[PDB]
């Protein structure tokens, strides 16, 4: 993924948790030579799932649990890290957020060449409930968007229930999430 990813990996990892703990799941992770992210340079997937990993194994935690904490947070590292208007122009609801959700990766595409971006596809079935269909080019992120979820029900003051339904991992064709909101 892009440096952007792990750059916010890094920076939540050391806000909520310190350099050193940082320095240890980098080492942990193979990391130890790169002096610093690059955020508009492409990496590697595996740099990510190694941190996740070394993450889940320092921190004691298991890898969805951390994974949701981080999906919550890069909703606010994307808004203050030079993100913030284009996260405004996607939307004031969390359903017409998920609706422009597509758009907004291809704008991010249009500065990111080479981006993999996610396909979000919403299903209404009420002014307060979707089934969300999330279709991804790779494994084990359905952790991060439960936290992506509560993240930007955070941002529009709404309450966020999910539940995932379908499991890409599970054989089933994509990830699919019920969501009731409510002010
Ligand atoms: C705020 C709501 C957002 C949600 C729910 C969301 C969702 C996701 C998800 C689930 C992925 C994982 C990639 C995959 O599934 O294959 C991803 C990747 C990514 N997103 Fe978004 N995103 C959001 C906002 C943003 C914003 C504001 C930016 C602005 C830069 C952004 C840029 C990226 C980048 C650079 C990647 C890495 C993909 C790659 O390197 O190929 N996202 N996003
Ligand atoms: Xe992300
Ligand atoms: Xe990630």
């Amino acid at each position: 993924m892009y440096g952007l990813v792990n750059k916010a990996i890094q920076d939540m990892i050391s806000k909520h948790h310190g350099e050193d703990t940082w320095e240890a799941i980098k080492q942990k992770a193979g990391l130890e030579d790169i002096d610093f992210f690059v955020g508009m340079e492409a990496y590697s997937d595996d740099v990510t799932y190694h941190l996740v990993g070394a993450a889940s194994e320092v921190l004691g935690k298991p890898a969805e649990e951390w994974l949701i904490a981080f999906g919550e947070y890069w909703v606010t590292y994307t808004s203050e890290e030079g993100y913030g208007e284009l996260l405004a122009s996607a939307g004031d609801s969390l359903p017409e957020f998920m609706e422009n959700l597509d758009n907004l990766h291809a704008r991010v595409g249009l500065s990111f060449p080479q981006l993999r971006p996610p396909a979000f596809e919403c299903q209404h079935t009420s002014s307060k409930s979707m089934e969300l269909h999330y279709q991804s080019t790779r494994c084990g992120l359905a952790p991060m968007v439960l936290g992506l979820l509560h993240g930007l029900g955070k941002r529009f003051q709404t309450k966020v229930e999910v539940t995932q339904t379908a499991f890409r991992e599970t054989g089933e064709d994509h990830d699919i999430f019920s969501i009731k909101y409510e002010d």
